[PDB]
Order: structure tokens, then sequence, then C-alpha cells
């Protein structure tokens, strides 16, 4: 019994770290297109640059 | 003894995902880097931008 609790608490575990893994890289994936977003407005550089980045990214919502 | 192993195997597996965590944190972390810097060198602003940027995130060299 209690090396069926810790094989729980390890799998419930990595679960939660998986869980942070996937919050934090769509926080830092955010935190890019925001960044990146910015940039992009206070350059002058033209629309066709910024539809150029956009599809670089590859972040086209389907 | 079976059991032993399993929680061995998810103590092994959850090493690996956070090393996994760690170097692709960095990976991105270098990613956002070259960007910012390419697009920084890119547009003709004066190196007071360069200097803010640098200075902003505090990743100054320690």
């Amino acid at each position: 019994k209690k090396k069926d609790d810790e094989i729980q608490d390890l799998k419930r575990k990595i679960e939660e770290m998986s869980a942070e893994f996937a919050k934090m890289l769509k926080d830092t994936l955010d935190k890019m297109q925001e960044r990146i977003e910015m940039v992009q407005w206070d350059s002058d550089t033209d629309p066709q640059m910024m539809k150029r980045l956009k599809d670089m990214t590859g972040l086209s919502n389907n």
C-alpha cells in the first residue's frame, strides 16, 4: 500500500510539473508575441513586414 | 519489487521532464533575445533604444 501511494504521488507530481511546463510555455509565447508586436508597431517598418513576421511566427489562428 | 521499479521509473521521468523544461526555457529565452536584437538592429533607431532594451529586462551579465 505504501508503494502504491508513492507511485500515485509520483504520477500526480509528474502531471503537475507537466502542467506548469505547458502553462509557463504559453505565458512565454504570449510575452514573446506581445514584445514582438510592440516592437513592430513602434518601428516605422511597413505593414508588409508586419505581415511577414506574422506569417513567419506561425501564429495564424485556425 | 515491482512497485519499487515503478517508483524509480516515475522519478527518472520527473528528472527528465525537469531537464527538458530547463533546457527548452533557455532555448525560448535565447530565441526571444535573438529576435529582439535582430529587430533592434534592422531599425535605424539611435543606440539609445539598444541600451534601453538591454537595461529593461535586467538581464545584464553578472
